[PDB]
């Protein structure tokens, strides 16, 4: 009895921000994939950590899900050992992470032709994050450390809307992703 | 009732050369992946074709398991899409693969010191492969096509030994290749 929720996390009409993402509990549950949408398909599907004894953690029984927007470029920052802006400020994986990414093309939900710019990522941060760490404010940075008052000089916003058009290639158009933490 | 033979896919003593790959099917059997060994941890595990409402397809209930050795700089050829002296004379995946490509380090049981050269590789062959086609001929080769005797001139021998040494980069090192498809 009760299935597994992964419809909500599949499904979900709209995804967070990755700045803002969202991790939902899987556990004590039957799989039913027959429930969720067809023609959701992963152009990366990539799993870490993963040993030849442990290959039943593929079943997705007891699972973290952790769900967020970025452009295709920015994909391969999902993974274990990477920088860039969104391994270091955004979503960071642990190097020794027991799990997999997920990720399929959205440009036809996710991007318009005039340019759909409600997802964001941070850029500016005093720190990188530890792993599975996660900052929501949204508070004027200074370089110095000091704090900070728009219109000052050297006072900047530390998130950037990514900018999602349907007329650019690949690189640039808007990927759901969805992580799973073996667990 | 009966196990998976997963056993003799990812335990066995020694692995087929790439241009001489094996196949085994897996199916009506129940998983223990307890008696596999510790220690097989994958540098790679990459899923292709995969979508949402067929991700039961990784409890690998019903599959081919193709094995064979390349080394490290080689792994990323086992991919749909890619060229190369491996994916077009050895081993092909077509471009709509389904399954999974497993690969892990072996320089510990497949390089030694002195130079294990007993893995091989196809690098001549008059066209590519067809995804799936096995070639283990070993008949001279002419660039003109011609039928060929040595010791004659532009007449090869179209086989090569990967020289398998412990003191070499990651690149230069042995991995084990398990391909799973969902077929």
């Amino acid at each position: 009895t009760n299935l597994c929720p992964f419809g909500e996390v599949f499904n979900a009409t709209k995804f967070p921000s990755v700045y803002a993402w969202e991790r939902k509990k899987i556990s004590n549950c039957v799989a039913d994939y027959s429930v969720l949408y067809n023609s959701t398909f992963f152009s990366t599907f990539k799993c870490y950590g993963v040993s030849a004894t442990k290959l039943n953690d593929l079943c997705f029984s007891n699972v973290y899900a952790d769900s967020f927007v970025v452009k295709g470029d920015d994909v391969r920052q999902i993974a274990p050992g990477q920088t860039g802006v969104i391994a270091d400020y955004n979503y960071k994986l642990p190097d020794d992470f027991m799990g997999c990414v997920l990720a399929w093309n959205t440009r036809n939900i996710d991007a318009t032709s005039t340019g759909n710019y409600n997802y964001k990522y941070r850029y500016l941060r005093h720190g990188k994050l530890r792993p599975f760490e996660r900052d929501i404010s949204n508070v004027p940075f200074s370089p110095d450390g000091k704090p900070c008052t728009p219109p000052a000089l050297n006072c900047y916003w530390p998130l950037n809307d990514y900018g999602f058009y349907t007329t650019t290639g690949i690189g640039y158009q808007p990927y759901r992703v969805v992580v799973l933490s073996f667990e």
